[PDB]
């Protein structure tokens, strides 16, 4: 009934944006980017190491046979290893991105679960304080409805029938205001939990997109791989002979 | 055909039932029940300790300074200190009960959290594991298709065309197959996270009912409080004078 009696903080939870802009999360992303740059360097060095390997083979003497163009053979073998490396390479990046997505969810889920505990605790404590300060205003009124009632009557019978009928109001309106306040605090805790559940769903939806972007890129790379290899092996050969 | 190479662990998380039986959870329930009996001890000692006080006051010789009876002056005063004692006592049980409710959620949310992480981890490793063996089979088939081909066709230009078609097949088939598991893994993960959400929700629902119960008792106790004391006193006024 009384609105000043029931307060309770509004069902609020830090959003993704607020969480994604937090320090601990921002360093993870920078960490993750360093991990991707490393894989790229390692990949790049590996391609060179593979090419360097053939620079060696193409200089070794070949013993004669029919179809003795077993020099074109090596060419084909190199092309295939580059393809093999190309595959392995992009799959790795692919798996790494998917891992990053996992870590970002973990980190962000943690940072959110921390704030959420406070939100919930904050709510509960607000609920108790009200109760306490609601029972004080109610009992304080008790003494007053009595001090006054006495100040205006003297008949041990009727005088007391009221003291009895007044300690009856108290005992009754406290059970009342405590219920409604309880019921209410319960509406709030639930809104609060729901907001957090939604929050998680969005976190999970973001991961999905990241997983999805990791696979698209992966495909997008294998689309042109065989041809990028065709072209590089063509240039490579010119440097190996003419 | 496909279901052999795209098989994933069907979504499943422990139920609220499985979790309410784990060691740690049950020990907590035992501890919390110890706390309730201790409060009950402090509750009784304090009431006993309050009657003792009125043993002295009652049987204390009185030096008449007026006429009204000083026994009633104390009788009613006793009743109100018991009432107040009842008010803080039950309110305290209420607050502790609800505190136990917040403790069970924290605990069970813990246990659940750990398993749910392991589940998500198992699904992901499984998925990637399929991808690895898919690439092994596909590439094994590739080698074999080439082998069988070369020995049934003894014309370069021809076998080169066939190699390109076979190699082409392989690369695209791994990409599309990796695109497939990835889509199925996404479906299995989504459903999995969904159960976990439902489970959490069941948990909060449980806490909601406990808290609800903790308040229902309080209300009840308070409504009978006035009588349970006036009577206990009546019996008391026969242990003092009569």
């Amino acid at each position: 009934n009384m609105k000043e009696v029931t307060q309770l903080p509004e069902p609020q939870t830090a959003s993704l944006a607020e969480l994604q802009q937090m320090k601990l999360f921002l360093k993870l992303l920078k960490k993750q980017e360093k991990e991707l740059k490393e894989l790229e360097r390692k990949g790049s060095k590996r391609r060179e190491e593979l090419l360097q390997k053939y620079s060696v083979l193409f200089l070794e003497p070949v013993y004669p046979r029919g179809l003795d163009s077993q020099v074109v053979e090596l060419k084909e073998r190199l092309e295939m290893e580059l393809i093999h490396l190309g595959e392995e390479y992009h799959d790795g990046i692919r798996r790494r991105k998917e891992q990053h997505a996992t870590e970002q969810t973990a980190k962000i889920t943690e940072l959110a679960r921390e704030k959420q505990i406070a939100e919930l605790k904050a709510l509960k404590e607000s609920s108790e304080s009200n109760i306490k300060d609601i029972k004080k205003k109610l009992e304080a009124k008790r003494l007053d409805r009595i001090q006054v009632m006495m100040r205006s009557t003297s008949d041990k019978a009727a005088q007391e029938r009221l003291k009895k009928e007044i300690n009856n109001s108290h005992i009754q309106e406290v059970v009342q205001t405590i219920k409604l306040l309880t019921e209410k605090t319960a509406r709030y805790q639930q809104k609060l939990e729901e907001k957090q559940a939604e929050n998680l769903r969005a976190i999970q939806e973001k991961e999905g997109q990241l997983q999805q972007e990791a696979v698209a890129e992966y495909e997008e790379k294998l689309k042109t791989l065989t041809v990028e290899v065709q072209e590089m092996v063509k240039n490579y050969m010119k440097e190996v002979f003419p």
